[PDB]
């Protein structure tokens, strides 16, 4: 095993937990995996999936991200920091997918769900962009669960590594579409304790976080050195004890050890 792979072994031999890794440099198109094809609850980082078939949808029903959208007192669910504003007014699929986004808003993210059609709506965009290892079985709050050894709700880190790959560098999306979801992603509010923290001060980021039951603590990233070519780094972790405490410093600890690792 590289030498990469020692210390991130080494990281999570520290924190009590699993951790994933997956990297794709998309100079040399190598990879750096740790448990890359072990499966893991995604928790919100499930949102860039949903906000991604979406914006797909958009391409077609060109007017589709200004529909106003109702939001309903009972719409609420456990986390709504945005949509608890607009009770009993609307929001546009384009805020409900920024709040889903940038604020990791969970009643936004079950609006998206149900513009796709149910859960299965996003897996089948999943599918439909070549990611036959993403599953999404239920809504907000209860995909969280986290549950150790539940397939449901999970991915591996090589899987999200590739498709968030597609979605943001790739053409999975049209041009507008692509550069919606990446300005979404740059201005995420959630991260700074993550990925973030891990890596040079110089390099742009964007990224989505997730965290759940089990103390699992998430972010998905596309990163963008000055001089070579970006990079996507998943980190997923997640923690044996039901109660356990969030951990963001592994996933910043993880992305440090891969930055170093160029
Ligand atoms: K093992
Ligand atoms: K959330
Ligand atoms: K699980
Ligand atoms: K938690």
């Amino acid at each position: 095993t590289s030498a990469v792979q020692q210390k991130l072994a080494a990281l999570e031999k520290s924190s009590g937990g699993r951790l994933g890794v997956a990297l794709i440099d998309t100079a040399d198109n190598t990879q750096v995996l740790y448990r890359g094809d072990e499966r893991f609850p995604m928790c919100s980082t499930s949102k860039v999936m949903a906000a991604a078939a979406v914006l797909k949808q958009s391409e077609t029903q060109k007017q589709l991200l200004n529909q106003p959208v109702e939001i309903k007192p009972a719409d609420l669910v456990n986390y709504n920091p945005i949509a608890e504003k607009h009770v009993n007014g609307t929001m546009t699929l384009a805020e409900l997918s920024a709040a889903a986004l940038q604020y990791s808003d969970n009643t936004a993210m079950n609006k998206l769900i149900a513009q796709l059609g149910g859960p299965g709506g996003v897996t089948a965009f999943a599918r439909a962009i070549g990611d036959e290892t993403f599953r999404l079985d239920r809504t907000e709050p209860t995909l969280n669960t986290a549950i150790p050894g539940d397939p449901r709700d999970t991915t591996t880190p090589r899987a999200m590594a590739q498709t968030l790959r597609q979605l943001t560098l790739g053409h999975a999306l049209g041009e507008t579409q692509r550069a919606q979801l990446v300005t979404w992603l740059k201005g995420n509010t959630t991260g700074a304790a993550s990925i973030r923290a891990g890596l040079p001060t110089s390099w742009t980021v964007g990224d989505k976080t997730g965290s759940g039951d089990y103390g699992t603590t998430n972010d998905i990233a596309v990163i963008w050195p000055q001089g070579r070519a970006p990079l996507v780094l998943v980190t997923y972790f997640t923690q044996p004890q039901q109660n356990a405490e969030s951990r963001r410093d592994v996933l910043a600890s993880a992305a440090r050890i891969i930055a170093e690792g160029l």
